[PDB]
């Protein structure tokens, strides 16, 4: 049946006033590793910490302790307007629900789904959730429930690496990657919970990216690895074809090539029909002239195919689901 | 400075005698040639026709009972019975004319026997390596052919025994009487002359029987070479996709927008304009545009950029 | 939706008189290694030759009656599996069922192709040498409502990912893969989400020959894969830290009784602050009793009964694409 | 012969003073106790409650301002204000009466400080390794308690302090005042006295505050201990999931004698002869499904101790 | 058919003003220039001396208070106080004369701020991307410059800015005002115009201050450029050593001497026929040993490599 | 100290009549796989069997059951003249002992070392033996016995496996590789049991090769892998230098370059001193011509170097 192609749209988001303060605080508390304008010997382990904190900052400041306003602690509108992605998500969901669409929301951090849980309840959004800490008995009680006709649910919160292989939520039509994995195929699996065999509508995938921050550069580094995986796949295709021996169909065309022309011939063949006896070097000059012409033509035919045009036997893309399931 | 070698496919026809045997091989197994028999059949039946058709495009005397009956004599008939022997004779006479020396490779040592009788009949000085030739013996043939002021002119070799790392740059023309299914095997043969130590332009002539089985053998071996150089070309692809990020890649990830972050006193761009749906539908509109250009910019990229 | 569990039946098959001659010839041509004397490379050749004999003698060159090679009933009665297959397929067609036939050897599908033509069986084929556009042409031509095709020949390691042939309800494994996970992929081309009828899988096994022994070793590795799965689940749960809910249940435990308590709590209330030896003997007696009962509850939890979060099993498909 | 140790959970209540402090700890943050607030709250708030309840189940004097007002004395209130101290006092008394010596482990060093004041109050000779104790100190502390005819009686340690392989077999009783979150830690503390060189039966008493937080803590550790055993017992599974010489030899030899015996066709073929009516096929499928059930029901029930191939099996002879 | 790119180092001197600042920098830190600190002292002190000399080789106005005192008016002094501006001024003039369009890259955006002022003073229509430029902003700059009938003539870029795979083949000349420490960064810049779509000959000009720090930087980049190729060239060697013998190798191994073996009815050479015999074998054996090693220990990766199509055994050459 | 380089000499050896019969029989017992092919799945495993049997024949016919003249067995000269390598070994050892040299003999097959033991006893040669899989303490006992001053031993039988164990056998000066390992580094690891720090005399290594047989063809393939190991080693060194940042000494050379000439200059520098203004396009052509000239010269210096230089 017709499975409509997925719309992958990067939606670039800014940062709240609070996010900027923490993003600055993260960079300042370890500015020597950031600057690289001195020794530049500083270890990568120190940078992996800076990267991880800046990714939490792009998601929500409340993941940092001491960020959220002191007592009284309450779930109000500040849970949204203090995170750029929450503001965009809040209005994105408001439009999504009115058009009769249901959305799966994925994330790298389960503690972010916790924020989304408080958000979903605060707005009256019916939801389900799979962490990878939620059991299979409870899994099937929610995924296989979520799909049921007349469902009360609207949002389904999952971690990108929940692991569920062959779990199908085609009754939802929208996929939101709140944050992105460093392995694009991990995000591809999360998409292929709705964009797989069983889906009847157009699947749209929104990938939140904090513009002009670390998340924008990661997106550009993700496209490289995603592109390089295609080259590795294509190189594998050329390797198999180069290692392939001739089949009887390949052998038959070689035997049959010109066999009728030989059966038709009753005198000499080709060049020997031209002369046969060793005549002028003008004949050799004509052959070497015609041979060099056909040689360049042969080289042009195969020098113009190249990678990315290699014949497709298996339909594997770097831009479709691995088939592997991912657990954190 | 080593000049790039010129390679020319010499498309050659067959003599009247070759056509008789070529039809004989096709007829005595016409059921297989017409595409009959079980799909389960062992590949031996078609591969047997291939070797016979290859032996025919080479020289009919490879078949028993072909050469004019007893007694057997070496005359001009050793030449005018094979389309390749005709072209080779004039080509050799013209190669010796301009002062060039030649290496002649072949898949079949039973053909180098025919080329041996031809060299004696024409009075050509020569050396020969079969693969049945021993080590010290094929060293002497190297030294004899490479000696300054060498009496020898032709060097007969098998494509098998040629590619070992040896040097024969005292010859500047290579003649591949027939081609190997493995493209590198012929490439190694050309590199006996086209390697460091060569002072002149190496030229390679590849005898190919037009409109016969060797013309299709050529296309297969040419494809596999194009597949080969694509894999080698891509070799760096596997490890670059495995690599954990460079420390300078990490630094660029952290430094991305650090200035604009510090310059801010309020919030960043999107939060600077709570926003109306006028903004969200305009944000999604501009977002898809940036995605399209990003994917298009990278999808067409080769590995040299990456 | 309801997906009926697959019925897997081993069909034990004998060998024709021709197979016995070759099976003996293989064992005799290297009886030295069969006897016991060190390189497994010599044995790995014997194994592969015996598998070919269990499949079909015509895979050996010179076995089929000499030229011309005619396709008749001898293509069937010279192979034990072919005799069973011809009558099995005949019954399969009569009950309105369509069958996917897998094999490890593409040259065996070549034999099955000649069989299908000899019997008038419409077929399709995916050899792992089949173009994508040629594969999708065979998939659709077999699945289209009111299709004329009846048999679909595939290699077990054809490597098609997510291929859907749910319009067939019978899968026949002509020979078995050394990795049971590869065969489970071939089954899950008919037995997958979309299947409406009862999937029956017939696994041909040459009885009292090498194929019967391979069948037993496959079940051992199949169970060992299940044990690794269970060790993984038990490992993940063992390193897992407490949830906010798990910490909460620890804090809330007995909190009501403490708020309920005005004076002292438990042991200090039962006999306060000064304990004779009769008091200690009662605590230690009940304490050792509750310790044994507590250990017994946890000593009964084996690997085979672990809290599964993801529901993988060595007896279902890995999702792994087996393109060899 | 090393006797298997006796591990006993001794379930203890709380004094009137502990109930007051236990209630205050639950009251000062009753919102988190009832599971209120957002699900986004970090683990820090609940874990702080766990710490306070753990200290309260140990001894109330771990909270400042708990011990009876100034001036401060060390008397019987140090025993009767904590339920674990009351049980320990008669337990230690009975231990010395039977000629036994005891190792007392704890998670908190501030509790060993309380136990120090107890040991001086009752006149017990003791040693102490803290984990905040220098290397040469604990060496002398080990030797002091292990000296033949040692004056000491009680050895106070923290469950982690000493390090691997230290030997305290001159004691035969181990008292875990409070338990650890990972069961290997407590298990290593028992094996300070339960190891080669121990002559007498090692008995381990584990103090557990019944109907409070420590009983619920204990169940989790007992679970994590049971999980570890299943992993370790199944550690042979991945290395088993190649082919031995005998495995390859058995595949080829299987039924080979019956093949050499056969002159015509094999089983299914000799009895029926390449022609099969419906009744013959029906027997083939009924026999196979029966053999299939018995085969699967035999292997899907097995365990690692049956699948594991000994390394001596490769010693083909 | 993509034409190979002309790469030319154009060696330039310094104005009188630059010689002053080049001396002032070396003077104010004369001890480190003579090498004063111990091995423990970090590279920061010397690296800073390097950057100041780099800034001095580009334009003196990169230092504060260098340009003639306020008010700061853009005139000819902006050009004739920097040796590279003097060369660029006539080179751009000739480039536009023959209808050629130029990409100018730089390591420092503050110099692009100077080239920004130069273009206005000369009336050059231009674009600019810093990497501080937004995605949508630099996309529009890409399209504007690549527009058919574009008004722009110069494109100002920082060497790292653009990203990966942007196309600016609507220009044909590349000018690297100052070089990168990493050779594959300047190489990336040239291939923004030297790539698919380029119809004309791409000329690459690299400003190199002769007898200064940039002359010595130029050599180190070319060395790292050579080592980059040698490691790419020998890249397949690791896969070649892992390779197990394919069918042809095993077949040729078995077939070696088989014909002569079957013909032999007695024994082989040695056994068919003294210590004069053994001394002759060791003598002839060392002779055969030297030649074999000399042949192989000179070989390279082109010869020793096994192509992928080698594994696809089709047929024997002789049967 | 002075460690004289090792003499590595291939000793090309023929085959006895008995070897020829078995070598023919091995090739004949599966000739269809040899001359032609089977399935690509079948042929490769089928050929690997032929290779292993052909090497056993090149080593000794008695490795095959029923080959040795009809049992009961006996150690005579027949144990020697029935294997080509044994005949060469018999006369080499006779010369080796008289020149006051002791020899380590390596082999891939312990059943061949079993043959060598019976040979050594048949000739009266005192020996030791370390077999692949010999107990560690027993494995130490032979090293000490063979090396002890005034040792009685003359031959040391080893498997190439038990060579690379960090053992030191410098009291011997001759190494005989009865047969060769497929991994060239394994044989090279066997030579360094005698040719290492502690050796005072000239180490000579004899590598037995059955000429015009499979062992001669292996010699060519093994030499290729030996060169490929050198290329990977060199790629690693070139990779480190490319990854290496500048030294404090490297930076010092960059700062000082031309600094004295700058201090020497009172006006403007080379191009600006020659002209200095916006002058003729003849001036620009003079720079660009010399610039293209120096670029061709600059690239030429570094395009000369190769993976074999790195200096």
């Amino acid at each position: 049946k017709s499975l409509l192609p997925k719309k992958e749209i990067n939606v670039y988001i800014g940062m709240s006033e609070m996010q900027v303060k923490w993003y600055q605080k993260i960079l300042e508390k370890d500015i020597d590793a950031v600057n690289g304008a001195g020794g530049k010997r500083e270890s990568k382990t120190r940078l992996l910490n800076i990267v991880m904190q800046l990714r939490k900052c792009c998601n929500h400041p409340y993941l940092f302790e001491g960020a959220e306003p002191g007592p009284p602690y309450t779930t109000d509108e500040h849970l949204i307007y203090n995170a750029g992605k929450m503001v965009v998500l809040d209005k994105l969901l408001k439009r999504i629900q009115k058009q009769g669409s249901r959305v799966l929301i994925f994330s790298q951090m389960s503690r972010l789904l916790d924020i989304l849980e408080d958000y979903c309840v605060f707005r009256g959004y019916k939801y389900c959730r799979i962490d990878g800490s939620t059991a299979h008995e409870d899994r099937i009680a929610a995924i296989d429930e979520y799909n049921k006709p007349g469902s009360d649910k609207f949002i389904f919160l999952l971690t990108t690496r929940a692991g569920g292989l062959g779990i199908n939520l085609t009754t939802a039509d929208i996929v939101i990657l709140y944050d992105s994995d460093w392995n694009p195929q991990a995000d591809l699996q999360a998409m292929d919970r709705a964009h797989r065999i069983g889906q009847t509508k157009q699947v749209v995938v929104y990938r939140f990216v904090t513009d002009n921050a670390i998340e924008e550069k990661v997106l550009e580094r993700a496209a490289q690895k995603l592109r390089l995986d295609q080259l590795v796949i294509q190189q594998g295709r050329a390797q198999v074809a180069a290692k392939a021996a001739a089949n009887k169909d390949e052998l038959l065309s070689m035997i049959q090539h010109g066999a009728e022309k030989v059966f038709q011939t009753k005198g000499a063949f080709g060049t020997m029909a031209e002369k046969g006896s060793q005549l002028d070097d003008d004949d050799i000059d004509a052959i070497l002239q015609a041979g060099e012409t056909r040689t360049k033509e042969l080289n042009a035919r195969y020098e113009k195919l190249g990678i990315d045009d290699l014949q497709k036997f298996t339909s594997e893309s770097a831009y479709e689901w691995n088939g592997e399931d991912f657990a954190a």
